[PDB]
């Protein structure tokens, strides 16, 4: 599809069998999701932006569904104020910017 | 243009009548700018971040390019990691999300 960003670019997402929702996010390196369990080993991170910095658990090679496509990937778990879905999954689904 | 996501969608801007570089940011509602000299009176804003939430500086009708795209519109100033490119003015000029 086509989304216009007026408003946040809110979409469903599956991950480890939840329905989240989740914003496409092209300013994101990397997808970072609120506190859930995913299977797996995972290594501590930190990241930040304007407000500082949150630690976040990074998981890798997960499975995440985004508007029906597959996409596998890196995604970080942590005390995020919105679910986000970032530049290295989008880049699976094929998303660009157009203008 | 279009532009893919394997890096980040970093483009030249034009403010001030000098060229920085911006990231063109789905995921912020609003286009924040670093440290610098802006016309008129500014008014208090506080935006949410990863880390939490500040207090930026609220410029309205600023003369602003990108990517060559002439836009007028509300920019911020304030503690950055980078310039960022929001949905105000992703909208404005015609800036969609594609997959
Ligand atoms: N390192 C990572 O992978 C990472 C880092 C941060 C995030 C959170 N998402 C980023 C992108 N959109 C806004 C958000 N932020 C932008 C951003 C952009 C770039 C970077 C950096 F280059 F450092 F990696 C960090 C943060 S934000 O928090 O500074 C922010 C929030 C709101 C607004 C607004 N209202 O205009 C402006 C900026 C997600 C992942
Ligand atoms: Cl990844
Ligand atoms: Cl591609
Ligand atoms: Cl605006």
């Amino acid at each position: 599809p086509q989304i216009t960003l007026w408003k946040r670019p809110l979409v469903t997402i599956k991950i480890g069998g939840q329905l989240k929702e989740a914003l496409l996010d092209t300013g994101a390196d990397d997808t970072v999701i609120e506190e859930m369990s995913l299977p797996g080993r995972w290594k501590p991170k930190m990241i930040g932006g304007i407000g500082g910095f949150i630690k976040v658990r990074q998981y890798d090679q997960i499975i995440i569904e985004i508007c029906g496509h597959k996409a596998i990937g890196t995604v970080l778990v942590g005390p995020t104020p919105v679910n986000i879905i970032g530049r290295n999954l989008l880049t699976q689904i094929g998303c660009t910017l157009n203008f």
